[PDB]
């Protein structure tokens, strides 16, 4: 079977990730025009997320260990169409730190976005190894947005996710928004998609949804006040399992944070096995913890 043992990046401390850390910061706060002034915290988000869903808990193909996004097989999946966005932002600051694994490097892009828009700490582990071209999983790997609730669980079961982690994971469609250009679907979730609250939970509780047509002729729902929800988004009400959390979070966004903290470092971390003696998750301090 199939085995990614985390390798520390030979020499390399919580201190030299944590200058990682600073440099995707700094950038983040100098590069505030992107898609019309979101910033790019949002789809960091998305690129930790995407090179993570490809695994398969059946053989330990994909997921974020090889950095394989690298390769033109992954990074022209139609499913990560946008992404290319995310990986131009990294591509200085791995020319800063070129000691730094690829999927150390778009995993740390994720948990520093998370962070420096006043989200949870995310622990973090270092250790992914650059795997080879014929490592990269084939496209198809990740979910659609056009379909219900059932598909969401048995999608998300192949991550082992469960309800709860499914559920607070997606309370980052809070953020940025769908381009019609990238996926066929348009519009933001709320009003503030560059700061990580609970906001997707208490919208789509609140708002008046209406399901429409959208431009690229798909069904996406669509309130008064200018938001938007996916498919997969909306079976989250659907379904009485994933509703019962969506009120658990809507109201009380500091059980959202602990629970949207544990389940994306579950999903950064699915396929790598770490060694006993590995160093502890790190915790890196915000550019405001340090003054900079
Ligand atoms: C059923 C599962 C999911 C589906 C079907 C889905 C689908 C989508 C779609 C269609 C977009 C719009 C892309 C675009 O037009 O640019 C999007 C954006 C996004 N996704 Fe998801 N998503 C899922 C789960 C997640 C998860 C688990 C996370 C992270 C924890 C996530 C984070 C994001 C973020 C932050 C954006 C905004 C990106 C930007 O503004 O550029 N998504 N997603
Ligand atoms: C990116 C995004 C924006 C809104 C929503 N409901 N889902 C995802």
């Amino acid at each position: 079977t199939l085995v990614h043992v985390a390798s520390v990046e030979k020499g390399r401390s919580y201190e030299d990730f944590q200058k990682v850390y600073n440099a995707i910061a700094l950038k983040l706060r100098e590069d505030d025009e992107y898609d019309n002034y979101i910033g790019y915290g949002p789809v960091l988000v998305r690129l930790a997320w995407h090179i993570s869903g490809t695994w398969d808990k059946h053989d330990n193909t994909g997921g974020s260990y090889g950095g394989t996004y690298r390769f033109k097989k992954e990074f022209n999946d139609p499913s990560n169409a946008g992404l290319q966005n995310g990986f131009k932002f990294l591509e200085p600051i791995h020319k800063e730190f070129p000691w730094i694994s690829s999927g150390d490097l778009f995993s740390l892009g994720g948990v520093t976005a998370v962070q420096e828009m006043q989200g949870p700490k995310i622990p973090w582990r270092c250790g992914r190894v650059d795997t080879p071209e014929d490592t990269t999983p084939d496209n198809g790997r990740l979910p659609d947005a056009d379909k219900d609730a059932g598909y969401v669980r048995t999608f998300f079961q192949r991550l082992n996710m469960n309800d709860r982690e499914v559920v607070a994971l997606m309370g980052a469609h809070a953020l940025g928004k769908t381009h019609l250009k990238n996926s066929g679907y348009e519009g933001p979730g709320g009003a503030a998609n560059n700061v990580f609250t609970n906001e997707f939970y208490l919208n789509l509780l609140n708002e008046d949804w209406k399901l429409e047509k959208n431009d690229a002729n798909n069904e996406q729902w669509d309130s008064k006040s200018g938001y938007m929800m996916l498919p997969t988004d909306y079976s989250l009400i659907q379904d009485p399992k994933y509703l019962s959390i969506v009120k658990e979070y809507a109201n009380d966004q500091d059980k959202f944070f602990k629970d949207f903290s544990k389940a994306f470092e579950k999903l950064l971390e699915n396929g790598i096995t770490f060694p006993k003696d590995a160093p502890s998750p790190f915790i890196f301090k915000t550019l405001e913890e340090q003054g900079l």
